[PDB]
């Protein structure tokens, strides 16, 4: 095996580890979906992942958690969110420069947070992306002269929501859109590609992703969010990530854990609305902060009943194998 | 004993554990005070506590720390602050719905923060309420269409404070008002009810509450806060909570700890002014964040002199019994 | 030795420990530089340090880490930043009052954060100053009536940067200015005094300070910061502090650690721009938050290669002695 082939296998695993799925075929499907959405964003995300995992190599990280894509998944998101929020337009080639620098900052953060979380056997999640992208989008802002960003400002008037005009078909379509919005992509076709890409590896992740996107869609219909965000998918990427993380991966899948995951989707969606109203004061977007906060507060949660079992971090692979491992360890 | 009677004993203990006091008679007195202030807020707070402790049951928490009200005290505050900040008015029955949902989110947080703080033998304090109420009041905001909230905006002009017009009698009355404002209630009569309710169980908690409210009242007269907030009690609920927590409960009461508690009241009041000027940018209120921050930074504080002694968390009950325990353990 | 002489030796060590340098001669040189800049700020800073270390005495802290100035360095910064941001002008004597109170709050915080960081063998850094000065500048604000502060507001229009008019000599002079801006002083002469004061004790700290100030100067020329801040030194005090902390002090100096320090200067400068655009919403300045955050995330960072070695906290003195200790321990 040529080492360059091994490295590209690593980057493909990284580009799908965002969905907690470690499978290069799902990675290539997700890359295809990104290119379907907008080739510029796909190029930016691939550059972000390449530089992130390369920096992980240079810093001489643990070689075990790079063949799992553990250091690339924070790069694809940095690239995609850097290039979806740039006001200069498409193929503004200069944007590739900070996308490099910030991509070199994901392993560092991913290391540091790890040492903070090691005391509680808790995963670093998508916090490294949040810190880096918040750093960039606040460092530059909308009025910057080299890398301006799209303007986000707090609501200043009561939204005009008419429940006569709700389109249920579009509202339903908010499920695959919510799945795809994790990567920044809103096209329903890329959402379908993502759902298929998850379903190839493990059905439970796909099921919990669909349930999470739906659950967030519903949670933002209770606090009367404007319908444009519902159709566009902005209210269903924190929810889906939280649902996947809590449902069957970090907890052995069980009906108790299933209800816990749905509750986590609720908490994550409401926290997403909160942080979106708060972080829009600075002009920042809610870039996968709510998922991180809700998943952390749902994994640190302590219970008595034996059904709610938190797998040791090393053992995690995917929900089916997690359940198989737990059943084996019971014997 | 009928189990329903036991559960209502639990909820009464929870409705008074806000004042660090574990006594069902004080709970019933505080409930009476709430109903004296505004029956709508009392109903909302009782619903919040009921659902919070019920969720603690469902999550199968430690049955020991529910007969102490440990999971209800974060529900009464959520209900009261949800229903004091609702712009729709009194008896807007729909408000009971989110008050349920958020009340089901207090045990979860109270568990999670516990696992974060267990490494330092530090109590979770009122942080669960802060997170939940901040989440709600930022998720909805003042312009929301289903559950609007009262508008809070940063100061935009120099306040007009005339020291000729200070009314000392009202200013003095800011002490019981400051005691009552912990629950959101500002009527002086409910403040008196609260002071009596504390004094029934343990005099030291009442004394430190009065001292803390006074100390915050004074601390906000040094930075020239507008007098309306002073009379209304907004500058004396963080201070009183901090003074109670540091004075005789988590530290064995001693004159050294007494000065430490007064200093903590000072730090908490100034931090309250700071967070109120900062958190008002988003439209959020300073909902018992300053007390939490100051009490944490005063309990993590490390000293050499043997007088400043931090009780192990399990042993805490109330200041007099704390002192008795320390004297016994000295022998 | 008269005890008052010992105490003034302590305060002189504290006034230079800001630059991670423990040498009373450097302390007296830095005091001289402060008096060269503006005598009012020097008086305020000396009062801050005196009261901070005095409070550390009263709280009966560890007598070992007061002859190193460990409790005074958070007081000089509180005084200097309190008195550089006061809108009332120079020799507004009333300002000395809160400068006392807040100076009595630095040991407390410095203790508390220590107990938080002890689990990770990480230094408390300049976080105590940040918390206290942010608390003050948000508690009072620009519209306060007793202690108003200078107005800081977010950018509302695209800056007009012309690269024809860049003055390279001034731009180069931004290096000593960046060194001096740690203490709030911008005069190039006080920057030179500071560079000399560092170079007296250990050349590596001076070298890393110059490199850090330069590296931040460059990092803020990439995101197109207005040139006034570049000349004035606002973009080079987080960078220099981070470079000193990571370069040779907390890591045994090596070329690997040198590149790590330069990368930390980059991350700290970009984070400084970010926090300055964010914290200016409240009206707060970026008071040595970026350095703290970047240095923490660069010390918690975990590597495999043996060159990147993190000294146990107790052993740290200065980079040359650190390297000598590491070489001795290798044998
Ligand atoms: C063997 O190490 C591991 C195996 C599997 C998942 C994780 C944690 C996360 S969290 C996230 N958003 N992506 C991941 O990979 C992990 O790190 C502890
Ligand atoms: C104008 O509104 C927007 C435009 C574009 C992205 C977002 C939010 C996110 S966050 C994330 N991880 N992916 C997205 O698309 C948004 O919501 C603020
Ligand atoms: C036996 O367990 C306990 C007994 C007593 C007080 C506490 C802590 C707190 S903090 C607060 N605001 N309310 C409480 O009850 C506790 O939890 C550790
Ligand atoms: C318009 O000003 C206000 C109106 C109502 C409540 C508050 C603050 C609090 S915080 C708390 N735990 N109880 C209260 O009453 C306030 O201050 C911002
Ligand atoms: C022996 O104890 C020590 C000796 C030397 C440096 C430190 C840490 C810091 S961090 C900072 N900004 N100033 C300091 O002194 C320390 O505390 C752990
Ligand atoms: C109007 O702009 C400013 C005026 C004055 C100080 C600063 C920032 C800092 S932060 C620090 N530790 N020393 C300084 O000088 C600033 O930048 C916001």
């Amino acid at each position: 095996k040529s080492p360059v082939f091994q490295f590209f296998d690593w980057v493909l695993r990284g580009t799908s580890q965002v969905m907690f799925v470690n499978n290069p075929l799902s990675g290539i499907l997700i890359i295809l979906g990104l290119f379907i959405q907008n080739p510029w964003w796909a190029i930016s995300g691939c550059l972000g992942t390449i530089m992130s995992t390369l920096t992980a190599l240079i810093l001489s990280q643990d070689k075990s958690a790079i063949a799992a894509g553990f250091h690339g998944y924070n790069g694809v998101l940095v690239g995609l969110l850097m290039a979806v929020f740039s006001d200069k337009g498409d193929y503004y080639w200069w944007l590739l420069l900070p996308v490099i620098i910030m991509s070199m900052s994901c392993p560092i953060l991913s290391s540091a947070l790890g040492t903070i979380f090691s005391k509680w056997d808790l995963p670093v999640f998508t916090l490294p992306f949040n810190i880096t992208v918040t750093l960039y989008l606040a460092a530059t802002g909308h009025y910057n002269l080299f890398f301006p960003t799209t303007l986000l400002q707090p609501a200043s008037a009561m939204p005009n929501i008419t429940w006569s005009e709700v389109q249920v078909p579009l509202l339903l379509r908010a499920i695959p859109v919510g799945i795809g919005q994790v990567y920044g992509c809103d096209n329903p076709w890329t959402g379908g590609i993502f759902l298929i890409a998850l379903f190839i590896s493990s059905p439970l992740i796909c099921l919990h992703a669909a349930i999470g996107s739906t659950m967030g869609m519903l949670a933002a219909l209770t606090i009367a969010t404007p319908f444009d965000s519902i159709y566009f998918g902005l209210c269903g990427f924190n929810s889906t990530l939280a649902c996947i993380a809590i449902g069957g991966m970090f907890y052995v899948i069980t009906w108790q854990t299933h209800l816990l995951a749905i509750a986590c989707a609720l908490f994550a969606a409401y926290l997403g609305a909160a942080l979106a109203n708060m972080l829009s004061v600075f002009g920042l977007p809610p870039c996968t902060w709510p998922f991180c906060l809700s998943a952390l507060t749902f994994l640190l949660l302590t219970t008595n009943n034996p059904a709610i079992y938190k797998l040791p971090l090393s053992k995690v692979t995917y929900p089916e194998a997690n359940r198989i491992y737990y059943l084996s360890q019971e014997r």
